[PDB]
C-alpha cells in the first residue's frame, strides 16, 4: 500500500531497485522514455545511490518529501 509497492515489483527478491528497475517500474503503467528524470530521480530515490536503492532507503525515502 505503501512501500510493500517497491518489495512488490522486486519479483527477484532481492529488495533492490537499480535506475533500470525504476525505469522498468513506471513502463509498466506507459510509455515515457526519460534519460534525464531516470537518472536524477535514481539518485533521488536512492538514499545512498548504491548502483540501486535498498528497501530499507525506499521505505525512508517514501513520503520523506516535506
Amino acid at each position: 500500500m505503501a512501500e510493500a509497492l517497491f518489495k512488490e515489483i522486486d519479483v527477484n527478491g532481492d529488495g533492490a531497485v537499480s535506475y533500470e528497475e525504476v525505469k522498468a517500474f513506471v513502463s509498466k503503467k506507459r510509455a515515457i522514455k526519460n534519460e534525464q528524470l531516470l537518472q536524477l530521480i535514481f539518485k533521488s530515490i536512492d538514499a545512498d545511490g548504491n548502483g540501486e536503492i535498498d528497501q530499507n532507503e525506499f521505505a525512508k525515502f517514501y513520503g520523506s518529501i516535506q
